[PDB]
């Protein structure tokens, strides 16, 4: 092992993970499971947690492409920001806005995780 690596080989084996989860939501999903998902190692934040890592420990374009998607934002709203409660995304949320776009802009970042996968 390298810490590099451990870090690396560890968002390997968990962001695909999340990333089917994410891929599976909807606007209702999103309205129900936000807590769920913004907590321990809910897709949310078990992934924004894994990409703040390789932004974090990591360099060059794995790098670059992490910091790329936390700081993407999800209909006005960075999406770091959605892997945590009680602020601005738990806000909007708590708006009665249809959340099919903000749902659909996670999706699309789910998808972008993929990446990272290959910079891997």
């Amino acid at each position: 092992t390298s810490f590099s690596d451990s870090i690396k080989q560890l968002a390997a084996e968990t962001l695909p993970k999340y990333m089917q989860q994410l891929n599976s939501l909807d606007a209702e999903m999103l309205q129900k499971n936000h807590d769920q998902f913004a907590t321990g190692s809910g897709p949310l934040r078990g992934s924004i947690t894994q990409c703040q890592g390789l932004m974090q420990f990591c360099g060059g374009e794995l790098q670059a492409e992490a910091s790329a998607i936390l700081n993407t934002p999800v209909c006005g709203i960075p999406f770091s920001q959605w892997g945590t409660i009680g602020g601005a995304a738990s806000a909007y949320v708590a708006s009665g806005v249809d959340l099919t776009q903000a749902a659909n802009e996670i999706k699309g970042l789910a998808q972008q995780m993929q990446k990272l996968l290959s910079l891997m």
